[PDB]
């Protein structure tokens, strides 16, 4: 029994961190085989951000520009080019604690852990949503850049996310590992914000299965709704509409507990027009949207890697 | 920016995780150099869980009747001692994989990470509590005893907890690294039930000076308190009294955001009053009190968002 915001091991990611330099400016880089991966804008000089011209800053630097530092070890940049938002530095040293990986872009809704890092040390572990305006609620302080997003599957890290800037309401934004950002963000210090957020509605019912599994069902009723009309009152309170994949992701908890989720979704409709009423689900007082039915299934089935 | 319920990196205490199997029973083990420390109900039956007479189970056992299994390696048991609740068994096979570490027995209102493993393989690791009634409130399923709790302050693991049972009202019940539990529980299926829980008041104050450093002061007030009239307050909550050590370990934090102790604890008596009547801090909607003084100053930046 329990229930906690629970992260995948991090001991495969914590070989690959090392830390990146480029004149003053000082991030973390991701070493994977013979390769760097890290944020492009290592290259710019704080008045550099304001606009900065890319290709025509990295073609002003050699490899000897760039110190990469595995521990205290001094990789040798032997080489260099740019992919969309990352900078690719092949190193004289392929990292012996490669893990098995892949570079995997995920949707709004879709979880993962993080690994804080500074210097290319490894601070803390935490798990988070990408969140439906591509932005993700996470904890970095300044040094952070270059912290990576990751999911594990079996002995295989399937990486999803690089960080890269924090926004003026305090949430993040990055790219992919192949330098494509989540969300309408760029790379420059320009006049940036997060758009207005949604709740993701699959996340929530897939948490309410959740508490039924670990014995909180006062929430029950025995109502049911059509996916139509859970639609028009999930748009009223700001959830994402439900969708029949979502439904059918739903299947196996649904199966578990022996709820149909439509018969969930009547459930959700009333706490979302009346509130809890001075009660708590899984020991919080709001509805909880960054635990995916995935998520869910794994924590209540003791999947190891 | 941000503030979230953040582990240590789990690497170097994924590298100590171990099956141990005696018979049918299955649970983890962590292997720091040739010791593999696991919870004693290995050697029992379910049946032996009502009255176990340990010492009596454990002469019957050679060291051949353990199966330790270090990822697809078997592990030669050469040895075999109790010490308290936990198992040692000497195998002839030193851990290269062994990180500088200490074994530390924690006070209530410390937090620290979980590795939760089944099978000796890793499945996830989160941040947790020991309750002020020595409990901690996990995620544990069957199969996970001998899973352990740590923190890695600088490049040295100080390992705390071992898992070792769930309680009937879903917490769970472990003990140090020497096999002490923490709690008045004991590893035996009796009546046995958590004490009342309360509320680690030094952890609320300083999870709401982490939301003072993040920006936020909505819930500052103009008055102050005595220490003795805030514990008389505060005990009719369920929080715990709070002492001038709880104070003391305040006072960074205190000195960051240029609010004195006592001016913070009338806020949390007008908050416990109130309610927090619509608003949220730091993304809760409850008073959080699993974040200690020193995880806030690990977390948070050394400059407040003035
Ligand atoms: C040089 C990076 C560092 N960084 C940060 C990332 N994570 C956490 C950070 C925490 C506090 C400081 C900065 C952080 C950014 O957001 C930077 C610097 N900033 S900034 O300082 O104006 C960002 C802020 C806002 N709004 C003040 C938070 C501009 C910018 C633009 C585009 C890209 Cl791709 C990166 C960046
Ligand atoms: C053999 C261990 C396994 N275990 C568990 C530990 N962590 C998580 C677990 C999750 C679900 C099942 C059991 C878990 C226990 O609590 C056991 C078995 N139990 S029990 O099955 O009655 C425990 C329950 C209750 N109340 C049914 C939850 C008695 C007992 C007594 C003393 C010691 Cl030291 C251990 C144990
Ligand atoms: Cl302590």
């Amino acid at each position: 029994s329990g229930f906690r915001k629970m992260a995948f091991p991090s001991g495969k990611v914590e070989g690959c961190m090392v830390q990146v330099t480029c004149g003053t400016t000082t991030l973390n880089g991701l070493w994977l085989d013979d390769v760097v991966y890290c944020p492009r804008h290592v290259i710019c000089t704080s008045e550099d951000m304001l606009n900065p011209n890319y290709e025509d800053l990295l073609i002003r630097k050699s490899n000897h520009n760039f110190l990469v530092q595995a521990g205290n070890v001094q990789l040798r940049v032997i080489g260099h080019s740019m992919q969309n938002c990352v900078l690719k530095l092949k190193v004289d040293t392929a990292n012996p604690k490669t893990p098995k990986y892949k570079f995997v872009r995920i949707q709004p809704g879709q979880t993962f852990s993080v690994l804080a890092c500074y210097n290319g040390s490894p601070s803390g572990v935490y798990q988070c949503a990408m969140r439906p305006n591509f932005t993700i609620k996470g904890s970095f302080l300044n040094g952070s850049c270059g912290s990576v997003g990751f999911n594990i599957d079996y002995d295989c890290v399937s990486f999803c996310y690089m960080h890269h800037m924090e926004l003026p309401t305090g949430v993040h934004a990055g790219t992919d590992l192949e330098g494509n950002f989540y969300g309408p963000f760029v790379d420059r210090q320009t006049a940036q914000a997060a758009g207005t957020d949604t709740t993701i509605t699959v996340n929530v019912l897939a948490w309410l299965y959740a508490a039924v599994i670990n014995g909180d069902r006062w929430f029950l009723n025995r109502f049911t709704t059509t996916l139509n009309d859970f639609n028009l009152v999930a748009m009223k309170y700001n959830y994402e509409p439900l969708t029949q994949d979502h439904v059918d992701i739903l299947g196996p908890l649904s199966a578990q507990t022996g709820i149909a989720v439509l018969d969930m979704c009547a459930s959700l409709k009333e706490l979302l027009q009346n509130g809890m009423n001075g009660r708590t689900i899984l020991g919080s007082a709001l509805l909880e949207d960054e635990f995916t039915p995935f998520d869910v299934v794994r924590q209540c089935s003791g999947v190891t890697f």
